[PDB]
């Protein structure tokens, strides 16, 4: 839901740090990976 949207959104900054970029990089690939049932009704998103 908006839960998704806002972790996202938010890690998307710590994923550009040269400093703790894998922890982010592996939260938003388990995020993305884990609500695809939920992404393709928020295409817009």
């Amino acid at each position: 839901g908006y839960p998704l949207e806002m972790l996202l959104h938010s890690l998307r900054v710590f994923v550009v740090d040269p400093e703790c970029a894998d922890d982010a990089l592996g939260i938003t690939q388990y995020l993305i990976k884990r609500g695809d049932e939920y992404l393709k009704r928020t295409p817009s998103f």
